[PDB]
């Protein structure tokens, strides 16, 4: 399902890829 996976990723990587 990359067109929710597009909206959940660019939501998870601010919160992973800022630590």
């Amino acid at each position: 399902p990359m067109a929710r996976n597009k909206k959940l990723l660019k939501k998870l990587r601010l919160k992973i890829a800022f630590k």
